[PDB]
């Protein structure tokens, strides 16, 4: 509801450049068809396919933020082209199918807040041929090395570890701090040459995925280590692409790309591993989506040459922020 | 329920040290009594009772942070004293009534978050001859000056004033935007020397109150300027006193003092009010307590000479953390 939270989204100018880049460049996608657009987070999108001359638009708003849409549609003076329907995409009812959904379903690693379930809901509304923007995603994975993150998990946790904290005992709740620590990822951005490996790709395409695709979400992995070292857990970013007509236009939050809203994502391991140069980690990455909006995920991981073995279990609705 | 949020409320020393020097230096409270601790924010309190030689601990903790706080009572070989009893003092039922309550109920502003209900609800336990630790809460409120401050909001509300952001015309939402930054509490520290009056204090005593007393909560006020210049807003802190039978143990949050998690909160007007050194500014504080358990504050303010008046509303609910 909060229009602090609208103006910080526009704020972020790669995130709204790039919308506005992709719409404009491929324009005759937009020119004259009907658009549906869910979500507006930023609130701004159904714009910018006016500005690209789309005939007619639906904007599916969720929260209160449904009459703030309306004022800016009456004074940008649109209102026989840009339609507010409030309410849940998975619940309003379209007068008519579209020729292309547009939204902002990215959270954190992609996946969180999974609001990319309400955007291939969304698609019922979509012509047979219809186009989607952004069209596909690529969740990126790559081995880290990061000596005083995993550290300061044990400092933290730690704390619990003392006999008498104020004449109370609190180290038989060492290992429970410890586990709830180690549970949350670490949202954060960081030097590449932390990377011990090139990354792994997981692209969904969202113009054939399945709403139920994402309920549960398989990573494989095999990681062929670049250096030698300790490897404390995966790193996570992702790509976003819009694919039109006339170009192609992507939406980075890679380490080596300019810093977003997203940072990156870093899930730990219990206990580092040791690889070599030439070594082969091989594993799976399972998300698993849960009630309260989010995923857990799974993390197993081994060094295929030795054995040794780690994981870790996450739950991305507790992240931590550790950027300042 | 994180342990996480256990360990960032014990770690603040000003709270807890003044918690355990309440409870032990009127120890002849708690000594052979029966003890009824609300609602665990660190969990530690029942075991500064035990320290201070009570009978009987019962330890009402809703979250799963019951599980924690058994594990310490064993940890403690404390299972013949402290009692833990899970979920709320509202639906719970204890084998008898308590010779005194404790608590940690005080959120920002004192009253955020509303576990002050809850620690009122529980008197219903409390002997004729009992005591409430802490017995009483000084809400303190005094003018101040910032221009850096007033600008700052300003400047992030102008955003909306833009005819063209991308094309968009944002500025019917201006009015809109300003008004919602201006309802934002400032929580920070601050220096002492931007107070522009002696503070005026209003008391809750927790013995005495009852529990829809704090669903509306009227602050009068008048102040008498000692510094010429324009009032920004009102500034706000609490102390809390352990009324022993011993001695009076304050935990205060004043801005003369040692910072603590509480850090102050400051309430800027939508404009500036010139006062001269001698005028005197009052006015009223005003809380209605919301679905968000949190508080509507509304706030009036005239210089009684002159007829310069500024009232402005507020929301506990999305403060902004200006110590970021």
């Amino acid at each position: 509801g909060y229009l602090s939270q609208q103006q910080n989204m526009m704020q972020d100018y790669v995130r709204t450049g790039t919308y506005q880049r992709a719409i404009l460049q491929n324009h005759t996608d937009f020119k004259d068809k009907i658009v549906l657009d869910v979500g507006c987070g930023s609130g701004i999108l159904s714009f910018f396919a006016a500005q690209a001359g789309a005939r007619k638009i639906y904007a599916v708003e969720a929260s209160t933020m449904a009459q703030h849409a309306e004022v800016l549609v009456k004074s940008n003076n649109l209102t026989d082209r840009i339609v507010v329907i409030p309410g849940k995409v998975e619940e309003v009812s379209l007068p008519e199918q579209v020729d292309i959904i547009i939204s902002e379903p990215m959270g954190y690693m992609l996946f969180n807040e999974r609001m990319l379930e309400s955007y291939l809901h969304a698609k019922k509304y979509l012509k047979p041929s219809g186009n989607m923007f952004p069209t596909i995603g690529d969740v990126h994975l790559a081995p880290f090395t990061d000596e005083q993150l995993y550290m300061e998990q044990f400092t933290k946790a730690n704390f619990w570890y003392q006999p008498s904290f104020h004449g109370v005992d609190l180290s038989a709740l060492r290992g429970a701090a410890v586990d709830e620590y180690f549970r949350q990822p670490v949202v954060d951005t960081f030097d590449i040459r932390i990377l011990m490996a090139k990354s792994v790709k997981y692209t969904v395409n969202f113009l054939e995925a399945k709403e139920g695709d994402l309920h549960r979400i398989e990573i494989p992995f095999k990681f062929h280590m670049l250096h030698s070292g300790l490897v404390h857990g995966l790193a996570f970013w992702f790509d976003v692409a819009f694919i039109g007509s006339i170009m192609t236009v992507w939406l980075s939050t890679a380490p080596t790309e300019p810093l977003t809203h997203w940072y990156q994502v870093r899930c730990l391991f219990q206990s580092p591993l040791f690889a070599k140069a030439g070594d082969t980690l091989s594993g799976t990455c399972l998300l698993i989506a849960n009630k309260r909006q989010s995923y857990d995920i799974s993390i197993v991981a081994q060094v295929d040459q030795t054995g040794s073995k780690s994981s870790n279990l996450l739950d991305l609705k507790n992240p931590f922020f550790r950027y300042t």
